[PDB]
């Protein structure tokens, strides 16, 4: 029998006056309790109980022992209570960062399903991209981050699981002079709104121009805000690069076109990043599952 | 004495700087290095603004402007102001980012931002910052188009709802929390916290969570047809959007030009 | 339910404990593991005391006593009390360490110490602890034997001196700081801080630093001939040394025996 | 010329009305200042100064430039001031741990000499031994620790420099029955006061008994306090092991003897331990030097 059950039973025995009554009250087997008490007495090398006409009383030894037994039972209960309070607070909240692509399609659908499964959980969704999320992830504030990244850039102490392989698209105002272009070379005369990338503003288009043997793309402006980007492009002759999800889901869709080139652009891999050592709550694990699920 | 050329490298020789300070700056930045960095940023950015301004006074309109914009600004006036600015000043490099008060303050103080366009409570604004009113905005309560409370007209009717606490100068959910409080209601029941304005409309469209947002954002997002605004007849705040700057920094001619175009289109 | 055998291993199977708690305990202890440890220590130490006490009630005088002793105790009464105790109780294992209030408190609370012998201010003593007066001590001011102020008779004459702030229940230098304050003097000028009573006499003997120490320590150290006590006629405190225990823990027969010998020799 | 000197000079020029007067006031060479200003003007592509009958005035351009120059000069001064405040507080205090051997001989002599060289420095000497000092050393609270250690036990991220090779001695009451012993084997019947060691209470004597092919030494008691140890031994028949310095320097010398065996005991190496990456203040470096000096 578990020692704690045996101590709890002993406290009950003192209270109700009988080993048989204690076992029944606590839903323990009588023979198992009687054996467990005997085993404990053999270990202590003294009897804890003496028979009387109508039950058992504690012996002098059991009296002394009981003072400790009560402290041990209370302490076990308090420990369970403190841990429950601390685990409840840990398990009851999620803080993570999400990139625009996740934020715009999967995240909305994932949160509703997540909430049905984990009704008692608060979510704190931050705007975030690597490597800005790297240090927030590193101290413990962020439970995980969801972002495009180049696998070989990710800090060695971070775990990384592929979430979805994304699309990027070149976007301009709906009547842009270069809308019919099929080659990146045909865009050399255009000016660019450099957008946010893990490798810095304009990293994608600059890398594209480079691998195609073109000069540096002409900087029109730097727009780190994906929120602002579609509107800014819609009201200019600037071209930009954005996640396909943002092109599909923005307030200026009717004022914009994509320029589908026969030249290839990257398909950024979006990763779930966590600190490797950290243990993961049920809810955080469930949310990731739900986000995975809706990232078809 | 400090060598100013070395500062623009620290942000990116060091031993001479460490010897000038007589303290370690690198080990990652030491505790001294972090304290040192805010100063080095102001010195470097001021030095660049000084040179750019002189070129502008000579008719060479080149240089840099870096600024932050809160969501309503970014969606309405900003595309039009950036377009007009680019026509008048074709050779100035502009860098726009998202930002909200008070998160923008340290970046106004170290000169990394020329200005920020953001809602703020006037009495909360730090004394070293100037605040020029730009816009008086409108806030609405938003839910999925078929929300159970889509036809509610009083805050009281929304008591049992869960909220996507949205971001604000006084913290997430501050407008709804204060509104609930002023109207004699208990704390708004939180469903989740959503800092991201980009993500918020879609999160609300695919849940039963209510939120508060600038009327601009309600009228300009990708989920408009899946959303509604609650037809409240209880009054909500109208936040003032300001142009915020560190007051003692002289505005460059180019940044003054952009602020002017922003003021024009906001009006 | 917890398995008590596993607790005595955690201090030194785990997955069953982690599953019982439903929280990670190891990763180094997790934040839960640290919170868990104080409880596990009390449970394990109480379990051992319970068994030892029963053997003692049966005339088997074996078991363990672990206690802390402040410097004056350790030097005067303790050698004589441990000797007398060992004669009466030859088979009990005793473990003595240095310790002072309030540093000893958590170790009284988690059962790792049966008791502590230490100076304390009665009104500072935490409500779950019992305090039994043991000794009223004497404090002296000490300096190198040829100190410029060796013949000073008033605290006022020591104003310009530098102090080896020595350790105390209210913090380093607390007795001299409070004495200076009560006598209407400025803060004592600190020369250095010396936590170590073992090192203090030798540090004072080979510098011009004054300190305060228990009269016992002054009369019992290896640097006596190189030291003096300042013949002050201003009054200094006489700290009470207590036997401190966590009150709700039943004292074992063996520990009661040792406390008795300690009380005898202190008297 | 340093740009900051040039800006400071420019501010002075505005104030005193003349480049010549500014150079003299600031103790700068006139030709060097005139060249530095010209160089700056060439870089700005505008003149900062215009000649008048009795000096120079700022041009319109210099006026605009001066507003920035003043902010830059002030900021440089404030930076120096903040760093000075932070460095002064860093350099003005030392916190370290010291073991009994150090604490009893070298430390006393080292502190006086240290104080003459670094009068403006507060020292905070903690009682300490490895590996208890290991974590205090690890977070930043301790600047260094001075302790016996086994080289191969020391945490890999800690630097360790040998300070002194120590002696340990077996000690008993002055008339101990085994005082004339010459072999460890002759002490097998004795009971021991287990003393503090880096490897745990009684580690040294237990290791000694072991390498000599003897049984476990008989435990009399555990005395973790080196302060209490000499007195406890003096009033018993217990034997112990202690640093030679403690045997030489304690209040019970007349009541104690050492038992100099022909069998060898260890000579623990005392190390200065620091975190490897951490930069070291002049004072802490000086104190270590002084402690090294007095550890002959
Ligand atoms: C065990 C026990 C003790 C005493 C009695 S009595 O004789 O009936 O009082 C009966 C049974
Ligand atoms: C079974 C049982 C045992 C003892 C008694 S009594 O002697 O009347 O208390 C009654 C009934
Ligand atoms: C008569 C009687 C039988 C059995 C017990 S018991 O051992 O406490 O369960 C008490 C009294
Ligand atoms: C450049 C870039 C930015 C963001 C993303 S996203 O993580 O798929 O939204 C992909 C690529
Ligand atoms: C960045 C990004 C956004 C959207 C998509 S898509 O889901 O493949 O259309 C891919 C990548
Ligand atoms: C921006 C970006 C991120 C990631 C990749 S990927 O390495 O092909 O997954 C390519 C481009
Ligand atoms: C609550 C709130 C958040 C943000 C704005 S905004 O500055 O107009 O985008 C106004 C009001
Ligand atoms: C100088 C200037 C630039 C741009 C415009 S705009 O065409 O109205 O945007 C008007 C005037
Ligand atoms: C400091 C300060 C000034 C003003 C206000 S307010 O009146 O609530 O906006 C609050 C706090
Ligand atoms: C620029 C701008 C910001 C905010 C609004 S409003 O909130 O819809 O009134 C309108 C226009
Ligand atoms: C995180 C989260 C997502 C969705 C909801 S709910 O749609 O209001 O039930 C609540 C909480
Ligand atoms: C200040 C002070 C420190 C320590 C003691 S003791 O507890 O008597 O050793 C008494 C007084
Ligand atoms: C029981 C007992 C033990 C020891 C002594 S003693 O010789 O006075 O220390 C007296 C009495
Ligand atoms: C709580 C408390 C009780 C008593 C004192 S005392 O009177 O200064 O010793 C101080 C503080
Ligand atoms: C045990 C003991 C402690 C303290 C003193 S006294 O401080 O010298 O009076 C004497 C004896
Ligand atoms: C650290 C330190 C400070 C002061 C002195 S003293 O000059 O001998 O008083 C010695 C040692
Ligand atoms: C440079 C300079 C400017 C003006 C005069 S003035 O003609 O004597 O006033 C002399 C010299
Ligand atoms: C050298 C010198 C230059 C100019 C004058 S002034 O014309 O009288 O001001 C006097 C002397
Ligand atoms: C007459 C005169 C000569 C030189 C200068 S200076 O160039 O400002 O030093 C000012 C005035
Ligand atoms: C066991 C032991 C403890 C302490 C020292 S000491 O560092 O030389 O004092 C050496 C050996
Ligand atoms: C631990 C310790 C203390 C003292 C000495 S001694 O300096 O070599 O005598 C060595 C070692
Ligand atoms: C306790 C102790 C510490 C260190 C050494 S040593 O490894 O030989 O320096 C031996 C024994
Ligand atoms: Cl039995
Ligand atoms: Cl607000
Ligand atoms: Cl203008
Ligand atoms: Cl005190
Ligand atoms: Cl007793
Ligand atoms: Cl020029």
């Amino acid at each position: 029998m578990l020692k704690l059950q045996t101590l709890q039973a002993l406290i009950c025995i003192e209270e109700v006056g009988s080993l048989r009554a204690a076992a029944q009250l606590l839903h323990l087997s009588q023979p198992a309790l009687s054996a467990a008490i005997q085993q404990l007495e053999d270990e202590l090398k003294a009897p804890l109980l003496v028979r009387t006409k109508r039950g058992v009383s504690l012996t002098s030894f059991g009296q002394a022992f009981m003072k400790h037994a009560r402290l041990i039972v209370t302490e076990s209960r308090r420990a369970q209570e403190e841990i429950g309070q601390l685990r409840g607070r840990w398990e009851g909240h999620i803080t993570f960062a999400a990139s625009p692509a996740i934020a715009l399609a999967a995240l909305p659908l994932a949160l509703a399903s997540f909430a049905r499964e984990f009704p008692d959980v608060t979510v704190n969704v931050r705007d975030g991209m690597y490597p800005a999320v790297s240090p927030q992830l590193r101290d413990g504030t962020l439970d995980f981050a969801l972002t495009a990244a180049h696998k070989h850039d990710i800090d060695t102490d971070l775990e990384a699981q592929p979430l979805y392989v994304s699309d990027v698209v070149i976007v301009g105002q709906r009547q842009h002079p270069m809308a019919n272009a099929t080659r990146l070379a045909e865009l050399q005369e255009c000016r660019w709104a450099f957008s946010s990338a893990p490798r810095g503003p304009g990293a994608i288009i600059r890398n594209a121009f480079a691998r195609y043997g073109l000069p540096e793309p002409k900087l029109g402006l730097v727009c780190e805000s994906f929120l602002a980007l579609p509107g800014v492009v819609a009201h200019s002759d600037l071209l930009t690069t954005m996640p396909r999800t943002l092109y599909e889901r923005n307030a200026f869709k009717d004022q914009l076109c994509s320029i589908p080139l026969q030249d290839a652009l990257p398909n950024p891999t979006i990763y779930v990043l966590r600190r490797h050592d950290l243990p993961v709550t049920p809810a955080a694990a469930g949310l990731i599952r739900w986000i995975q699920h809706h990232a078809l």
